[PDB]
């Protein structure tokens, strides 16, 4: 019987629950293990990646980027957050859009990615229910670049302009070598 509640005020914070790891971190091109349980102390994670997010003004954090191995996302693009366990793209649709893309993982760097608008997603919710999704504009966005993080791939991964690559990177003091082929 759950007894954690998903209930976390929007806040900078001094010191946030988890940490961070940035481009050239090997967590983050670990591809995520599933949530085997769906429990009280799967919340509080939960809790904590919504205070580590807002803190660092983020629209979505997935767990590899603070060091868990987990399949688990949040999102919460609005000016009640989503929760995605172990969830799955069953498939894309629209047209192929070009938008600028940033990263909690990357401060700084932002470059175009190119991204099917549409984006359809099942999962099961903070409270393990089975769900399903059809996304498009920014949250379908969101969504691809958080699945993404589950997998090992990181946006920078997806840039063909090597010129801006290579500027974005360097202005930020970041490696072109962290880069990974999709
Ligand atoms: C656009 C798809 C990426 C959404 C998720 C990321 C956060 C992240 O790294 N998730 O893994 C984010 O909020 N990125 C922000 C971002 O790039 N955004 C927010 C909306 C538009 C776009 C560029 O401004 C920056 C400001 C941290
Ligand atoms: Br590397
Ligand atoms: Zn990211």
């Amino acid at each position: 019987t759950a007894a954690v509640a998903i209930r976390v005020a929007k806040k900078k914070l001094a010191k946030p629950p988890l940490d961070l790891h940035y481009l050239g971190d090997r967590v983050l091109r670990q591809p995520a293990k599933r949530v085997s349980r769906i429990d009280d102390e799967l919340r509080q994670t939960i809790r904590q990646m919504l205070q580590t997010m807002y803190s660092a003004d983020g629209i979505g954090l997935a767990a590899p980027q603070v060091g868990i191995n987990k399949q688990l996302i949040v999102i919460d693009l609005e000016l009640p957050p989503l929760v995605l366990i172990n969830p799955k793209i069953e498939r894309t649709a629209g047209d192929l859009e070009q938008c600028q893309e940033g990263c909690l993982s990357i401060p700084g760097v932002y470059l175009d990615v190119e991204r099917p608008e549409i984006v359809e997603v099942s999962y099961k919710d903070e409270n393990g229910r089975p769900q399903r999704l059809v996304a498009d504009g920014l949250l379908a966005r969101c969504i691809q670049h958080e699945m993404d993080h589950l997998n090992g791939v990181l946006f920078v991964d997806r840039v063909e302009n090597r010129l801006e690559l290579n500027e974005a990177l360097d202005k930020k003091g970041f490696a072109v070598q962290a880069v990974r082929p999709v």
